[PDB]
């Protein structure tokens, strides 16, 4: 898969944060996982750890697979990269998402994100505490 490069664009009049992908604004959906809402256990934490992993990136990259590069909202659906730390492992090492949506097609980092999910089970960190 290829790295590609990216910008955040904030949250501003009353719209959602989205990523500058080919200098287009796009709402993108991290692969391979499925993170607490809002207002379930973990909501927060989690957004609050993805948000400040991108706001603090000098350099966002977007990777997609080999599958499917958006859903059926026109959402992008990639691999995201903050100076080369995957958002998407990061979140589920941490406890702060559970690996799934595993389409066939869009799963090449799954046995990466398996075992991430397996050693943050294993240390009983927050989703798995
Ligand atoms: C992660 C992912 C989600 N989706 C769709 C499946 C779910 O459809 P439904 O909206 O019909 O449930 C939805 C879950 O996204 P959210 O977890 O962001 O709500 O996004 C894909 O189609 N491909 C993907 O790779």
């Amino acid at each position: 898969l290829h790295k590609e490069p990216a910008t955040l664009i904030k949250a501003i009049d009353g719209n959602t944060e989205k990523l500058m992908y080919k200098g287009q604004p796009m709402v993108f959906r991290l692969l391979l996982v499925d993170i607490p809402e809002f207002n379930e256990k973990y909501g927060p934490e989690a957004a609050a750890f993805t948000k400040k992993m991108v706001e603090n990136a000098k350099k966002i990259e977007v990777e997609f697979d080999k599958g499917q590069r958006t859903d059926k909202y026109g959402r992008g659906l990639a691999y995201i990269y903050a100076d080369g730390k995957m958002v998407n492992e990061a979140l589920v090492r941490q406890g702060l998402a559970k690996v799934a949506y595993v389409y066939k097609g869009n799963n090449t980092h799954e046995q990466l994100l398996r075992k991430a999910e397996a050693q943050a089970k294993k240390e009983k960190l927050n989703i798995w505490s």
